[PDB]
């Protein structure tokens, strides 16, 4: 009834910071000390130090995840567990060892590596020293930590990525407060942008030089969610225009096109707020541009026009020109804040194929958080998330209608394997296919886990 | 007509327990405490109390070696006689002045300095305190003892070894006692191994972090003769493969490479005998090869298939997988029971120049013991060891062609210079060019020691 091409990936994600707990890890990253200092701003002060147990319990957890229909399955490697020294990056063995461990032990079940090298885990100690993503020295360390990865696991693992969400970097550590250090500072913001841009770019570089084999290929995770205008008006259209620039542009044509997007360029000088580049640094994002594209997408982005007219005196923000906009008659995940909209699934397909050159991607992120499932537990601690299923099924369906219009995608990876630590939400609301009971680390399918290991073998539903 | 390259070292090769005596000695190694307790078990009931007198006439005795050409004399430091409290490695001052005296004398008779830290002679109470070899903090004291010699010695001491040859002191303590403690036990060897090589890795770290002249270099003593097979039955081939990594590349790869080598490590664990290693000492290995490589060599080696299953019931042993093998018409040194075969010497030289990197290295020991050289005295009172000058020069006509082809083979150490004590052999077998009659210890040249000063005016023959 639904059905999906050939090879199709059926995977899921997670990370180092939000899975593995802080046993034995040499460095704190900004996460990490941030809960150490204040704890009161996690919910119920539950912090990542064991968060789901990975580092003690990866092979049972790696089988669970075979299990559910995890074909692939895509993580990170933490800065702060792999290296010793930052400014050499020399090797912590234990960490090393950990890695090999986790990797050799997901071939032993079957499971494709996906590896990704970065999910907002800034070493602590590379901000207090130079203001971390700010400093392109800190991006050099950056590249050198991304060499010994390759180096180290590049002979069994083809398929890498750079970031994840470079943008809720920027956001986080540096607009909204949302990540330790939590500067609110607009034009810092556009130089870290441009920076890990930059970093990416110079992380393929150093990837296709050291690569073997024609299979190995890096590519990069961002939010492309488009910006729906909230009325024709011109003034909402003209919002919509920014918040499209500046929300997906911003880093879709750096990593795919090999550019920064031009009127965006030419709103940051106008504004007098635009990143330090040189000559050299925009050659080397013009020559290494990722080969392929992990899309996350869980909810459409609305705008109107700003309340107040952007010349007023303020602080220079990007949302000086657009506030978001709530849809009357919305679907909501209201549990969670967000609104649910498949069809943005078959704008963005459209999107990467008449645009981006059909480049190959894949949905690297879809899923559905939901607090408090031991509501829906059935008489064996099976829970019974038949609304998982269905969001599930809404959105694959408007991702089978983006393919079969052409659209050059490639998998789909759940948000998320196992219920793993949500940053300042912990475990508030769970979106594996697989419960995790934090008290014990004793882990069960869901519904959703028998439903997903069918789809996989039926390629389809 | 055989010619070496410019700067060949022509030298000679000895250690301190086998010729100084143990003359106002501090504590007793495994070799004290074994002839002190059990004098049956030495040739004609000579022990190591006197051996060759080289703490009272170390000076004149490097007069002889000087005048039979010894351009640079190998020899070792005690661990037991410099060392008084082996838990901080202290100094025992009487210790210190003397090889102080006899690196001096050295240098003052134009011999060059290679200086070996370990030579069979762990001290007895650390095998009583420790299991000795067994204990990984009996590695880290060999450590603090080293550390001492370089900073007392380092400063007109350019040539380092860290140990001759550990497999001798695996088979001999543990698997064939032939050395005090006489443990038979296989896993423990295995261990015995893993430790050692660890100890010399963490020499070399800390050599070079206290080295100052970049002619500062340190290597290790190991005996490379290839595991020859008995024919090209598959079983025979099978035999001889485990024979050669078992043999040499346990501690040749290490040392060179940086690492184990995987098939080994393979068998030992599916024989459930491997090493208790941690991947922070791996990393030191990995992280410390040695600078250069020191070859003994004597016979050659030669094994077939196993007489009954490996799969048999039985204590595990490297033997197990091969038995020694005799070769139908091979040349024979009859009395002593060795084959002559020049050629692995050959073969030697071209696997260090093509599997390791044509590393530097010397042939660190090569000569012929014979037993009752008064049968070859003349009237001057000289031994016409006419035997010994045809050894040398069938196997540096092998060492030639092995040079001639490319390897990097830089001396070529005789053992010995004068004759010296062979453990429970004693002094039944000579293998000096300088014979000492041991009832005196009167010293004399022999007939080859002329033909070996002539050789190094001539660096050929």
């Amino acid at each position: 009834m639904v059905e999906f091409p050939e090879g199709f990936v059926w995977g899921a994600a997670t990370s180092g910071p939000q899975t593995e707990g802080n046993f034995h890890k040499q460095h704190q990253n900004v996460f990490d000390y941030w809960f150490a200092t204040e704890p009161e701003q996690f919910d119920a002060g539950v912090g990542p130090d064991t968060a789901s147990n990975f580092y003690n319990d990866y092979d049972h957890d790696l089988a669970l995840m075979a299990q559910a229909g995890v074909q692939g399955l895509r993580t990170s490697i933490q800065w702060t567990r792999l290296i010793d020294d930052f400014e050499t990056a020399s090797l912590n063995a234990d960490g090393v060892a950990f890695y090999n461990h986790v990797i050799d032990s997901m071939l032993a079940h079957h499971i494709t590596p996906y590896i990704n090298l970065h999910h907002f885990d800034l070493p602590v100690a590379l901000y207090d020293k130079y203001h971390g993503w700010e400093s392109k020295h800190v991006v050099e360390l950056f590249v050198k930590f991304a060499e010994q990865c390759f180096k180290l696991f590049g002979d069994r693992v083809d398929h890498w990525y750079t970031f994840n969400e470079p943008k809720v970097v920027v956001d986080g550590q540096y607009l909204y407060g949302w990540h330790y250090p939590q500067v609110i500072n607009g034009p810092k913001a556009v130089q870290v942008a441009y920076n890990m841009n930059l970093a990416s770019a110079k992380t393929v570089a150093r990837f296709h030089e050291l690569s073997v084999r024609p299979e190995q290929q890096i590519g990069i995770i961002l939010n492309l969610t488009p910006a729906y205008a909230a009325s024709d008006d011109p003034a909402d259209l003209a919002a919509a225009e920014f918040a499209e620039l500046w929300s997906n542009n911003l880093f879709l044509d750096p990593a795919v096109l090999g550019h920064f997007p031009e009127k965006l360029v030419e709103r940051l000088t106008m504004d007098g707020v635009l990143w330090d580049a040189t000559p050299t640094e925009l050659a080397i994002i013009a020559a290494n541009p990722v080969d392929s594209l992990g899309v996350n997408y869980y909810h459409p982005f609305r705008v109107q026009r700003p309340d107040i007219s952007p010349k007023s005196l303020q602080p220079w923000m990007p949302d000086i020109y657009f506030k978001e906009y709530d849809m009357p008659g919305r679907m909501m995940n209201v549990d969670r804040g967000w609104e649910i909209y498949p069809q943005a699934m078959t704008d963005i397909a459209r999107n990467i194929q008449k645009n981006y050159g059909n480049i190959p991607w894949m949905i690297s992120e879809n899923g559905m958080g939901v607090a408090g499932e031991e509501r829906f537990l059935d008489k064996q601690g099976v829970v019974q998330d038949d609304y998982r299923i269905d969001f599930m099924k809404e959105h694959l369906t408007a991702l089978a209608k983006g393919i079969a219009a052409g659209s050059n995608c490639q998998g789909y990876f759940v948000w998320s394997g196992i219920d793993c630590w949500s940053w300042n939400h912990a475990y508030h609301n769970r979106y594996g296919l697989i419960r995790n009971d934090i008290h014990t680390q004793t882990k069960t399918l869901k519904k959703s886990a028998k439903w997903f290991a069918e789809l996989g073998e039926r390629n389809g539903f």
